[PDB]
């Protein structure tokens, strides 16, 4: 009897979570936020009968990270074995005028969850996994970051982050629930938030081919990060969950990259050659074979306190778990934009 | 110089009053949730460039009706002259699951967007449209419901809204703000949301026309209601506040119809006539030409305590606003049904 | 087995809500704040040194009330706990909104939670200030409720959270509308602890000259030891009914301060007109009493006077104390106690 | 202009630095809760040029109209749910008020237009070392928490950090090792210890239950503590300090040295939960231990270095640990005979 939970269903992480579970005859259950329109669009396919949605082996539950009665009453009724907490404001830059909000859910619904656990009689029998993040390391600490680094949170999304990588440790050590925290680095698909900064070039880049965009503006072309595949890092919390005891593990790829490095690469899969000219908020790319100006900067795009420079050393998790990335970041690229070039050229509205 | 700030502009009602002050000259800005997927489906025709996303006299802000800070931030940045208050968790049945969420966003939320505008030195200067509401009406004391019938409440939802209408109220009298309370019958349309019985019925209709489905459960087939068109009745909000001095309205056909009926006419629709058999729970809906079950009824979609009869006596708003409704019962189902039958051609899956 | 939890017990009518019960051998729990101070003054002396238990916790914690309610299993639920101060209702309102409303909303939902929806009896704290506005004199269970703070806005939900429990689970959940109750342990900041203990120091020359508010407000003020009884009651019915609990009469503030200055000897007499207006005692000639804007309401609740008709033929209820006979009790108490220790 | 914002102005720390602004001539401004009954015991003495205001660190409204109405030249963040054994069954409250509540402040601050001409003061804590990665622990030591409250301080430390890196507002977190004094609330060991053996000398009591008598800890007195406070505001640069005395005991030897001001010496008999400590002197049993005092994760050892605050504040302490528990019972002794229910 194999039963889980993941709150955060309806996201990047939580749909290929899904998939991955449903392979392995999990019984899948999620808590979707109430919406006024459709909000299903990652998981409409794993019904039994997706044009009637008639569920199977997935369940969905009405819910939110911020009512205490809701989570009792969906895990009394449940009874899970895993729970994945992959429920979040992720966007690090809206977390600066959302910061209250912010707080309540990546922070106190952290507590509220693991409360919800004890109150219903589970702290020794369900196995808990906490998303998080390189975030932590923020202004870094060591080059290359792993488990010992010390932390340096740089936004309200990592501060509130950090409070719950801590009261999952507490939990641990208090009640001996079995509770692990992966640190994970960034990772894209092609079902990746428009407004991360990998889907918004590889969107537009698509849309600038198809003659649906001349032109788009980014924030710090200066920013270096470790990227991987989404589908790929969902395997490595399922492992962590197997594991002989509660173990936190850093989840990368090791190689570290600009984000005028991802401009210049997905230019180059619609033949084009970007050539920067300028500085600071007035720089901007042009092409090279047309003369024309694609890519500008604008300072509604930059973050108050930057994370400058990312780059994870997984090797405790590849000795302890077996697990390795199989995407490096030039495949990541291709995918994205000739995912979004297929997407743009069926409906110029998406 | 006019202003429009509209929480809940994604909705079904803000999607509507959006496009009728922008004809009308007004700025208009929203409030939108973060969402891990896009959520502005409803009024993405609104941007100066649709294929590009590009905003012209529509803008667009992050927040919360629960996080203070950003409330203030926002009416300090934009100081409308106009604050229409639809942003809420509207569904009745899902109010009993998540009564708590529904308090804070519906009720306390309320009172947060009203201090917004006293903290900024507004209250001499805002008119304030709150979206009230026949639930407050709940076990019906008089029959038809006018603005001086009692409230008595059946819902978590209604009880927020009580505390809404009344917060309000006490505004007015205390601050001489001018804000009122917008008692509407429920409205629908093509934007109508899925959970809701109406677009349930055209929906479920629909992929039956198409032979996509052979048969969806409801629940209480005899509830009554006071049925009308979202456009007609956010030009009724609007009215409300070009009136000289703050008063309360009920706004409503005064006609009333059954779920039963909703059902019936819309079958008719796409050449099949309903027969029913059985009582209660056990009772089915037949086509008559086919022999074949269509409608069957299920416990589960049944509401703890019901609202059974709604029938609204629109008298103050006739005589003081001159609003009337234009669209009736008939052409609405008649819309709705072929909306939708164009609509599931294209997707089978909406 | 009858095993009580009082959520206020702190306060004026939990303290003597809670000797009430331990007089009829209950086990009486109580939920009590975490405070930097000693808080639990009216309720000391009912320790052991027993049959009353304290616990930590808060109407905004959800899961400290499910861990409260799972502990004690109790058999009756007497929900006192609020924010319960008109004026300061109107500088915090989110707050009094969280407590007073949702607050009520978070207890029942840990009933339900704790799988007691079929077994407790649930008292909520209704009130008077439900009347805000009255074309209906007295008012009575048929009397339209119209708020007139961000305090009675709170209580209005709560009133009917309450009653949609009742209705969709069949919980045994009643409203009591309670008007004004006074006693020697009410708090400082209401009108009639103000005017006795002012009063007190006038006559122990500890103070000279106080200010009030609007003097022209009338109410109808009984004796919490009194209404607590009706609480107990409610729940000894065989059905979850609402009641009104009252005396019936009805007195102004001035009329509340002329007496009050009376049982030291003094004869008030009023000069000027609104917050000009004043008291001096006509035996001296000395001012004793003057007039701030700051204490006004910025929309008050001029008149209640309550019919309790229903109670005394339903529950066999009626008031003991009277308004002539709590100036008296109240004035002499403040008057001991300032005596006794003039910094009390 | 010199004007403060206080808010926990009622309790022990917030009473004594609300006397050292007003004998520098500040404008005071605290905070307080609304109560049902009296709260302000600490500061009635102080009733002129202290003001209240009441407020709530959950309710966002009420900070932002008090910010507005008195525009502080200096905020001391002193309000808290502040007990540790408490917090483990009060979670989510104490996450509310201890680590929202700090930035509720932070973003009035901003909200009312004050990033450059306000200093903020975040009572942080030695809770943060928690399971210490070091012996004595100084700024550099990194954090490790043990408790609901010590995660709720953790993240207020960083958000703190957050708006002075992302907006130049002089924010400053002081890491306080533990203070006592006579007005220490009753629950926390070193006041519950001199409270009750004040009790036994006066035969009000005979004998009290402690938890872990072998946790160790570094006791300074708040008196010292919130000057310290006062001149992490004067420094030219916002920067976050250990306060502390670098010198550490066991409650054991806090009860021993408590029990000899009074004529008594302690001896101890049996192990874990059936330990208790008798008079030599009489014979007569007055500590006994309850498993119901203990947490479920402890912190063991705490022991703080200075050295920083030192060299650029110019800081020490006054009091040790040997006068602190003779002043605890002394003023606990006159108090008890003064007022046998105090
Ligand atoms: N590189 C990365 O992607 C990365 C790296 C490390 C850690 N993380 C963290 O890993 C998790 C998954 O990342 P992701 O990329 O899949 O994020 P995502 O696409 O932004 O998905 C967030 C999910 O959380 C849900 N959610 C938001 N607020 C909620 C609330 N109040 N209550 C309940 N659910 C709520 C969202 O629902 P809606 O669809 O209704 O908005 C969505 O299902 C997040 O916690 C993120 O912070 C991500
Ligand atoms: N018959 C009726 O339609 C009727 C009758 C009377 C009164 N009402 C009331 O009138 C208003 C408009 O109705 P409708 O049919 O347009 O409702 P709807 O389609 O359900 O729209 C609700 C809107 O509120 C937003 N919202 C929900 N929670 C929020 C939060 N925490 N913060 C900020 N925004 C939030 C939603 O955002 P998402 O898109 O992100 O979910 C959406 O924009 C509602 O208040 C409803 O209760 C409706
Ligand atoms: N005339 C009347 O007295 C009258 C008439 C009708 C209705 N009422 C209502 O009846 C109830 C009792 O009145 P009273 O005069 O006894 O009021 P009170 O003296 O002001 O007592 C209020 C009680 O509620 C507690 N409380 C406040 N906030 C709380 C929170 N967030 N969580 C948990 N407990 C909290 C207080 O604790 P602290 O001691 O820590 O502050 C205190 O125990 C109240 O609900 C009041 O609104 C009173
Ligand atoms: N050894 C130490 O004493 C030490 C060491 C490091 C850090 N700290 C921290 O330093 C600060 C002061 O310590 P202390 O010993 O003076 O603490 P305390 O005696 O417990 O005082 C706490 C203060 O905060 C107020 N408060 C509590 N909850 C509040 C809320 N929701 N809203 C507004 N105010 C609230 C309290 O009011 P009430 O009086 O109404 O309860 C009281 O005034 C605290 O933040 C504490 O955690 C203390
Ligand atoms: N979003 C965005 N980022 C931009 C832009 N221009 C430059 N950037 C820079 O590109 C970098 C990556 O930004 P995001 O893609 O938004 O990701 P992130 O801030 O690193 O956060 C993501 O990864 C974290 C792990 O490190 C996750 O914790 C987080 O939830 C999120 O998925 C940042 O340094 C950002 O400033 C732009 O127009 N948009
Ligand atoms: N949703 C739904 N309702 C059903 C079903 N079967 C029967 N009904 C009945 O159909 C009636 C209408 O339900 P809804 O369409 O969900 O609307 P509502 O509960 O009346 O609430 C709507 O109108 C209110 C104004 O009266 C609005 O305040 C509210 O936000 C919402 O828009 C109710 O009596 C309900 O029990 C079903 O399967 N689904
Ligand atoms: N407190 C106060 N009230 C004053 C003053 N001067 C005049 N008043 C007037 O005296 C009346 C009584 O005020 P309170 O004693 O504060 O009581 P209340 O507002 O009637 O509220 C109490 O009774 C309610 C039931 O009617 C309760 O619901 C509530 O919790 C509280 O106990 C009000 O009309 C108030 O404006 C003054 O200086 N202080
Ligand atoms: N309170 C208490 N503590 C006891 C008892 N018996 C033993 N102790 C032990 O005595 C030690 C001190 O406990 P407290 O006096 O409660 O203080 P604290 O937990 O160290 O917390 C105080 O200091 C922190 C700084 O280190 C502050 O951050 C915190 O707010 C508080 O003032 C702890 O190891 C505790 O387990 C008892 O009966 N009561």
């Amino acid at each position: 009897r194999n039963v889980a939970l993941i709150t955060g269903i309806t996201g990047q992480d939580g749909s290929y979570l899904a998939e991955f579970l449903l392979e392995k005859g999990y019984e899948v259950h999620g808590i979707v936020r109430r919406s006024s329109s459709f909000n299903t669009g990652r998981i409409e396919h794993l019904y039994k009968n997706p044009q009637a949605h008639i569920e199977g082996n997935m369940k969905l539950h009405y819910g939110d990270l911020t009512d205490s009665t809701c989570l009792v009453k969906i895990i009394n009724e449940v009874k899970p074995t895993e729970i994945y907490n992959l429920g979040a404001q992720s966007h690090v830059k809206i977390s600066f005028d959302l910061a209250e909000y912010t707080a309540d859910v990546d922070g106190v619904g952290t507590l509220r969850l693991l409360d919800a656990v004890k109150t219903c009689g589970l702290i020794n029998s369900v196995k808990f996994y906490q998303a998080s993040t390189s975030q932590l390391y923020g202004k870094v600490q060591e080059i290359p970051q792993k488990e010992t680094t010390p932390f340096y949170p740089r936004s309200p999304y990592g501060a509130a982050k950090l409070y719950a990588y801590w009261i999952v440790v507490n939990f641990r050590e208090a009640y001996n629930l079995f509770a692990v925290n992966g640190i994970l680095f960034n990772h894209e698909s092609p079902r990746r938030g428009a407004n991360f900064v990998t889907r918004k070039i590889s969107r537009s880049v698509a849309k600038i081919y198809l003659g649906q965009l001349e032109c788009f503006s980014l924030g710090n072309l200066d920013a270096k990060r470790d990227w991987g595949h989404a589908k790929d890092y969902v395997e490595a919390m399922w492992l962590m969950l197997q594991n002989d005891e509660p173990e936190d593990f850093v989840i990368a790829t090791g190689e570290v990259h600009s984000v005028r490095e991802f401009v210049e690469k997905s230019f180059l899969h619609i033949g084009k050659t970007i050539v920067w000219e300028g500085k600071n908020e007035n720089e901007v790319g042009r092409c090279k074979e047309t003369g024309k100006v694609h890519v500008t900067v604008d300072l509604k795009y930059y973050r108050p306190t930057e994370v400058d420079f990312l780059q994870g050393d997984c090797t405790k998790a590849k000795q302890k778990l077996n697990w390795k990335p199989r995407v490096a970041f030039d495949e990541l690229v291709r995918e994205m934009v000739h995912a979004d070039v297929e997407l743009m050229r069926t409906n110029p509205n998406a």
